[PDB]
DNA sequence: CGTAATTAATTAATTG
DNA sequence: AATTAATTAATTA
């Protein structure tokens, strides 16, 4: 097998590399890498190195990395461009791995761990690490074992050994319910004192040094805590042994009185799973406790205990250790499902960056582009300083607020990267400019044809057609990868719905789930077999389909983010190929494409239909159009339909056979009009939406831009077994909306679109009757807590203090002089509740850290002073008022 | 050190 | 309540 790197670092004039060799064995080497950079040279100098603009460059080979770096500084001061990859580890990696990397994950040491620290005086700050580490569980991917380091004796208590027997038993049975599938994988090690525990953990770490270090919050708690505790007890050089090169860097953050740190461990790539989850999951969560995320992703129960966590070891060491192990295993479970580590390795190795650089689209693209250009013996430009400037983006149509009964939407395939490729937008493909007519004139095809020679964008930019830009070239490759995974995801999704259909009529038999790969559409033979399966076999198959869909979702949506990020990167001053003309070309072409196709669809739909000048396109946003289908249904006649699936079939056929071909012809004209390099504006039907046939449901509605709801029966080829609500922007979608309110408003929308006005009125009353009985957490608002210090005036709200900060300031006054009540962390999320006037908290609202029961000392008071009336009006009634007024409905029977 | 467009909620001040 | 502006948070794309 071909070699691949694990980690790369620059220490002085040396590159330190851990790698897998041709026999699949982990190795380390130190290389005195001699880098190269380039300067522009007179034409009269024969060479093989040119910049992206085809200007001649001469290579300077340096004795070592410091002198290359020194050369750059020198070139800045003179004002002469120093060209080349100035990040030397990428340059090194590009030389040492002169090929598409094929990697083997089973050889990569992936490690997650977490630690427990008992603290009788509040949060144990990693920067002081003054309390003993009393448990560590460290899972090693290569061994596939959980190494459990348990402290038996501590200042805060001497405890008995942990029983794997009791651990294994379910909680019903008085056990700890450690999943049976990992029981046999636990290697348990108790210790007499903290010193040998830590010493043994160090040697262990030396034997089994992580390449990928992960876990939950490990970068901000576990890593810095372990590092500092070992430092205090043993000394810094001993703590440096966590780096396989005995080098670390401590980053210090703020913070008036507060101080937290982040350790960089040279020779390891840290991918904190919270950070992976925030970047790659495409959710926004009310809370980021592992308990909250585990429940969300895996549907597992919260890790319940009695007393505060600072007394859990003391009172129930057994559960203390079991919960430590499970916590570690839950992250593993989440990744088994989400597959983010895998995604990181894929992207990292494709780009030839340090794996931890996947968090950075700019860094990622810089390497991809560098490698792509290096292969052709071309030289990359030097990074330049730019001022930050606002620039124009997408077009959003103003909709008429209303109910819309039948709606078909259409959306463009991967729009921005498609524009990049169609127009040939790249730093080196710029050809010139033309005189700019109003966008409106290009939309209406009345403006003069910009160029007969070059590929054009309505912002005035012209690009060469006769060669390919590095940006179109490299975005195309990732796009194709994205396309493949999306294919796998949609088939998995379609397969899911087939299984869902089959669950309506489950057969009474004893059978097994079928052995199938879900990334592929079921064969007819398979579909026949599915119709004779039992619910048990069907339900298990469904779970597997859904799991396959999720993996395909991860793979496709993150590749989409990467490619869409290149379009954005053109507008970030830190990107080497930053150019606002190129960013503008993309967005302005986009604005044209959408409005252009709006005109074309209306024109078409007026011809068929036999109408004159009706606006069929009700709404659009960036790359999408929403088409009122009422008149399409009208022509054939609503009474002509047997059931819902009949008119859904009808519209589906009409879009596929009539609309898409008319749209394609429309965009081919535009491409010719802009003289583009390649036609790639592909717009296909997305949603078919409407009320169930024969019902009083309204089907859908808009309140304004970026705010609507649709009852969808078919989504880009997936025919649902049950209609799904497509709700965008509305409070049902916002993480700041109370949990119970999100559900109530969703059922409200469901009744409106599927059942009608009378049904809505029934639910409203029922919810209102039950509101005061719901759990206070489920009805609390949520918000991020930024700038708490800015508005804190002696514990009281300063000028312009936001409601949610006011709440935090009310919290902080309530918990003064109290050690074991949890503190609100700057930047984190908080639950928020209104308080009735005359409350003893002295203010109108209170806030406490999200994902946690409010501390017992004031829970009783908060529950009693909650303003349910304000709460209901603010979070539930006001949003519904907006939905219903837009849809011309009443939530209460009007007098 | 991917982007812009857009909403809703809330504070301050003003609307004779 | 009802604006206009400014800030903050959170979406859609
Ligand atoms: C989601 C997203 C979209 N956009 C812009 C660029 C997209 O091409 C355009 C349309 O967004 P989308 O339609 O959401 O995505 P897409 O067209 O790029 O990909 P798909 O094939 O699944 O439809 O909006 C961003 O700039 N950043 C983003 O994060
Ligand atoms: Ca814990
Ligand atoms: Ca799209
Ligand atoms: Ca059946
Ligand atoms: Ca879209
Ligand atoms: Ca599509």
């Amino acid at each position: 097998m071909k070699e691949f790197y694990l980690t790369v670092e620059q220490i002085g004039d040396s590159i330190f590399e851990r790698y897998i060799d041709s026999n699949g064995r982990e190795r380390t080497r130190e290389v005195e890498y001699k880098p190269s950079l380039f300067a522009h040279c007179p034409e009269s100098q024969a060479t093989k190195y040119f910049d992206i603009y085809g200007k001649p460059c001469t290579r300077k080979l340096f004795a070592n990395m410091r002198d290359a770096s020194q050369w750059i500084k020198r070139m800045e001061d003179i004002g002469l461009e120093a060209l080349g990859m100035d990040d030397f580890k990428l340059a090194y990696l590009s030389d040492t791995y002169n090929y598409e990397i094929k990697y083997d994950h089973t050889k990569i040491r992936v490690a997650n761990f977490d630690i427990e620290v008992t603290s009788p005086d509040g949060f144990p700050e990693p920067s002081q690490a003054k309390h003993p580490i009393d448990a560590i569980t460290h899972y090693d991917s290569i061994d596939d074992r959980f190494y459990v380091f348990d402290l038996l004796n501590s200042p805060y208590g001497n405890v008995e050994e942990w029983s794997i027997e009791i651990a294994a038993k379910l909680q019903e049975q008085g056990g700890d319910e450690v999943p049976s599938e990992i029981i046999d994988k636990i290697i348990y090690m108790p210790f007499d004192n903290e010193k040998e525990l830590l010493m043994e953990y160090l040697n262990f770490w030396q034997q089994k040094t992580p390449v990928i270090l992960t876990g939950w919050n490990v970068e901000s708690f576990a890593i810095p805590y372990v590092y500092n505790r070992i430092k205090n007890i043993f000394g810094e050089s001993t703590a440096k042994r966590l780096s396989p090169h005995r080098k670390t860097r401590v980053k210090v953050i703020e913070n008036m009185y507060g101080s937290r740190e982040i350790i960089t461990l040279f020779g390891i790539s840290v991918l904190d799973y919270i950070d992976l989850y925030k970047k790659f999951s495409f959710t926004n969560q009310p809370s980021y406790s592992l308990d909250y995320i585990s429940e969300f992703e895996l549907n597992v129960g919260k890790l319940k205990y009695d007393g505060p966590i600072s007394k859990l070891r003391e009172s129930n060491h057994q559960r203390y250790i079991s919960y430590n192990i499970i916590a570690v295993y839950r992250v593993l479970q989440i990744d088994a499902k989400r597959q983010f580590i895998n995604l990181s390795l894929d992207m990292g190795y494709y780009a030839k960056i340090q794996i931890q650089s996947v968090f950075s689209p700019i860094k990622t693209w810089d390497a991809i582009i560098f490698n792509s250009l290096k292969e052709q013996n071309k030289v990359i430009p030097q990074g330049r300083s730019h001022p930050v400037q606002p620039y124009p983006g997408a077009f959003v149509k103003e909709p008429i607020p209303n109910r819309y009964k039948y709606v078909m939407s259409f959306d463009l395939t991967s729009l921005y990267p498609s524009i990049i490729r169609q127009v040939n937008i790249s730093p080196e493909t710029i050809a010139g400019t033309f005189k700019v007519a109003p966008l409106h004139d290009y939309i209406n095809a009345v403006a003069e044809r910009p160029s007969d020679v070059y590929s054009c964008s309505p912002n005035g930019m012209m690009y060469y057609k006769d060669r390919d830009g590095v940006v179109p070239t490299e975005i195309t490759k990732v796009f194709n990868q994205r396309k493949e995974h999306k294919g796998y995801m949609l088939a998995a999704q379609r397969n899911g719905e087939i299984i869902k259909e089959a669950l309506h009529n489950p057969n009474l038999s004893v059978d097994e789930p079928l052995d199938v790969d879900y990334r592929f559409d079921f064969s007819d033979e398979i579909k026949e077999k599915i119709k004779k399966l039992s619910a048990k076999s069907l339900n298990e198959m469904l779970f597997r389909a859904q799991r396959t869909e999720v993996a395909g979702m991860t793979a496709q949506i993150n590749r989409k983010l990467l490619i869409n990020s290149l379009a954005g990167a053109l507008g970030n001053v830190w990107f080497r190929y930053y150019d606002l003309r190129n960013a503008t070309a993309i967005t302005t072409f986009g604005q044209m494409a959408l409005q252009w196709i709006e005109r074309k669809v209306n024109e078409y739909l007026n011809e068929v239909c036999g109408t004159e000048g009706e606006a069929f396109v009700l709404y659009g946003d960036t790359d999408s159009i929403y088409v009122s289908a009422d008149k399409i249904i009208d022509k054939v006649g609503e009474s002509k339909f047997r059931d819902t699936n009949h008119w859904v079939d009808f519209l589906d056929k009409f879009a596929r056979e009539r609309m898409e071909p008319a749209i394609d012809r429309g965009f081919r004209e535009m491409c010719e009009y802009m003289n583009n390099k390649q036609h790639l504006m592909f717009m296909d039907r997305e949603a078919i939406a409407g009320p169930p046939l024969g019902s009083k449901g309204i089907g859908g509605f808009w309140t304004g831009k970026k705010r609507y709801a649709l009852n969808v029966w078919d989504m880009e080829g997936t025919r649902y077994a049950e209609p799904k609500l497509k709700i965008m922007g509305l409070e049902t979608q916002k993480s700041s909306t109370p949990k119970a309110v999100q559900k109530a408003l969703k059922e409200c929308i469901r009744r409106m679109l599927q059942e009608g006005e009378e049904s809505l009125q029934e639910y409203f009353k029922e919810f209102e009757k039950e509101f005061r009985q719901l759990n206070y957490i489920s009805i609390a608002s949520v918000s991020s807590a930024n700038n708490i210090a800015k508005y804190d005036v002696g514990g009281f709200p300063g000028p312009k203090c936001p409601f949610h900060i006011r709440g935090i300031l009310t919290y902080n006054r309530a918990i003064k002089g109290n050690i074991d009540a949890p503190q609100v962390v700057e930047g984190e999320k908080v639950y928020v509740l209104p308080l009735r006037e005359g409350n003893p908290f002295g203010d109108k609202c209170i806030a406490w850290p999200s994902g946690t029961e409010i501390t017992d000392l004031i829970k009783d008071d908060v529950l009693h002073w909650m303003d349910y009336t304000v709460l209901l009006e603010k979070t539930f009634i006001k949003p519904l008022e907006g939905f219903t007024s837009a849809a011309k409905l009443d939530y209460e029977k009007k007098a």
